[PDB]
């Protein structure tokens, strides 16, 4: 199984409006079927404000951006017709600030208010997040106070009341029903107040489903091994963080120390990315980094068991280095030619890293053998060629700093694996392992 | 008569999914007819890839984004309810790269290459525009060179040629058979090599049509009066200009030559704009400005024969530095509240110079007798309570370096304004005006 996170807008334009969406996205199953692509991980596609479209102003219709509901469903009927399966990221953790049952929970309806989080005389009025360590409770000026981990314009929804699980189950089988197939859970571990709570919420919520379903969950162990069983795809931030650091540091010891941590025995498939929407781009890690390294970072991914995922745009080394409060500056337009001018080209905005003549449009890396897309599409070709890694088990034969050798292998399979970070070859049983390269055999 | 230009993805959604639409904009039919609004110049509504959408590639299909022709009509029916006529921006000047037209040219299709204009053994290639002084001509692969005024993907369509005449002529009829009320054409200086030709061009293009057809033509009022009484309307870039030069000056000496060369005595309507697309907003004229003189300018532009115009949001003092290639970061989002988060409200984008809890939304301004909005609301319906003014005569009572005395009058109307442009006050005829302040008796 191999993945790709697509931000609909920046992706296809099928319609001639510089406008990524639906009918685009139909189009852009060749390129997809190329890369080697099993899924697409699709940001929200419903009704939303932001041009990101996490806080959700209505779940039952989708971005008219985008297109129409009959234009989606067709378009799910036409990857399945190619054997891709479509993601969707679903942010059921909270709602917008204008949809209708919040709306209506301002007004007073009782039905709705319950819907939502509100002070008790015995709340903690200066409570905050971890990260952000911003305040999560929010004033109305009635004198209220409603909760909001996301901001005050992204109301949490109260899964202690048995009837929010039941619209949002509701929700679920209806996308399922309609031919999605499987969900991103955005902050699955903020469902209920407290942990335990939270492992039981997606137990019963999950339950009688089938389909993939992906979190982030930061426990960082043992309950991350709990939510993992019930899930069955979790979102690798640790491995996915230490393949380019070591990278970058040229030294084995986090990547190791990561992979015996968050790769080893586990009862649940884990995820490992390039990157995604909430950091800087692959090619723009820490102050960004060179063709070899980016290259080696994919080779990395592609060589390690659990399922490799591309955000989009990385298979190309594109840049960006992640800002706030304006997050589209690593969303910029994915380029197909040089011109940045062909049909089902998007421009929606003047791009802030990638614009045109950069060589780096699909077209023009198509053609050099040394281009990280005609480098990735070589290691995507490999792991489709061995679905068997996915779930794979991890020996390590040499563990120096400068470089790293394990074996992978499970019943009917065995691949030793060369990664050598640093620059000057180094022989590894009668193996040539070259600077910054992977070698399989 | 008051004009309007609305950048249509900025200004008002209305389909909840944060784009400007046609639908939204149907919404807002409220605001302007409480604003004094007229007619309003949409840009560019059809097929195009880019943000702004001035390279079409389709004349006869509307930008999704903005929606349907079900959608749009529905607009054209709405706003028409209320008295207010819609002009659409019609770029019918060049295509875009990827119109069916120039793709065909470029295959060498008999018929559509001689839609476009192609170099010359008797061709300057290194020819420039007058403006930034740029190449007109731009190469291909295989030796050819086209002819592109603003640029490589904006090829010129050749107006020698009758079919593009006729072409071009059955589309105007098309749009006008929709209910639309008129046009804006671009680059109209343009449409013929001679200014002798061009004449000619537009006398017997718009010579049975009826409608309100708004043009630049740069002959520097010159030529200009030749195809005012052609289009019968010609925006006014001179005293536009010159009003905000002056009130940056305090120095009434370029309004008073600018009003004797471009207002007073046409045979048309001159419109004067606060601004347009293609420069900064009048709040960020050099350096940009106090709220004191927007209000000046504002005041001046409401008080001098001819038809004011305001492009989007100058009515709240909306900040935009021009610049490029980005030219979005003058086509900011319309704020509507504060937290820019209510139904009807776009976000397809951070601001770049307006972001939210500014307090310049119409809803924070609106409760504000102080406001830049409230000032635009009394000259808008003061100017609406005085329509004998767009063709009345101006002479002046009074010259003086700081301040400015003049008399709107006609057969049966008379009206004296007293402008301040000095931070300090002023006296005429027992008569002070307080600095930046004006009066009209
Ligand atoms: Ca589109
Ligand atoms: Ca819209």
């Amino acid at each position: 199984m191999i993945g790709y996170q697509i931000y609909v807008r920046s992706f296809r334009d099928g319609n001639l409006d510089g406008v990524g969406d639906f009918r685009g996205l139909k189009n852009a199953v060749s390129y997809l079927k190329e890369l080697g692509i099993d899924f697409v991980w699709l940001m929200p596609v419903f009704s939303s404000i932001s041009f990101h479209g996490y806080d959700v102003v209505d779940f039952y219709s989708f971005k008219a951006e985008y297109g129409s509901e009959r234009e989606f469903k067709e378009m799910i009927e036409a990857f399945h017709d190619s054997g891709i399966k479509v993601v969707l990221d679903l942010p059921i953790h909270h709602t917008g600030f204008l949809h209708t049952w919040f709306q209506k929970a301002l007004k007073g309806d009782p039905h709705y208010r319950d819907y939502y989080v509100w002070a008790n005389k015995e709340t903690d009025l200066d409570e905050r997040r971890e990260w952000d360590g911003e305040k999560i409770w929010h004033p109305l000026e009635d004198g209220r106070f409603y909760r909001g981990l996301f901001g005050p314009f992204s109301p949490d929804l109260n899964y202690d009341n048995p009837q929010v699980f039941d619209e949002m189950k509701r929700l679920v089988l209806h996308l399922l029903d309609m031919g999605v197939d499987g969900f991103r859970f955005d902050a699955a571990k903020h469902m209920r107040d407290t942990i335990e709570q939270n492992v039981r919420f997606w137990k019963y919520f999950l339950s009688d489903l089938k389909g993939i379903f992906l979190a982030e969950i930061w426990a960082e162990a043992r309950m991350v091994d709990e939510h993992g069983r019930i899930f069955g795809y979790m979102l690798n931030f640790d491995t996915s963080h230490c393949i380019k650091e070591a990278v970058w540091k040229e030294n084995t010891r986090v990547l190791i120390e990561s992979i015996e941590r968050a790769v080893i025995a586990k009862d649940y498939l884990p995820v490992n990315f390039t990157s995604n929407h909430d950091m800087s781009r692959l090619a723009s890690f820490e102050g960004g980094f060179s063709k070899e390294k980016i290259k080696l970072s994919i080779s990395i991914l592609f060589t390690l068991p659990g399922v490799p995922l591309v955000f989009y745009g990385d298979e190309l080394g594109m840049k960006g280095v992640y800002q706030k409060p304006n997050t589209e500056v690593v969303l910029d337009p994915f380029p197909w030619n040089e011109s940045m001018c062909v049909e089902g080209q998007t421009f929606w905005k003047w791009p802030a890293y990638n614009g045109p003549f950069s060589g780096i449009s699909v077209e023009y890396q198509k053609r050099d053998p040394d281009s990280i897309l005609s480098h990735t599409l070589g290691w995507t070709r490999f792991r489709k060629e061995n679905q068997w890694i996915d779930r794979a088990k991890l020996e390590f034969l040499c563990k120096e700093d400068k470089f790293l050798v394990y074996r992978l292998y499970d019943d009917q399979h065995s691949l030793k694996v060369f990664h050598n970070l640093s620059g000057e070859e180094v022989v590894f049983e009668g193996v040539k392992m070259k600077p910054y390269k992977t070698e399989v055999v």
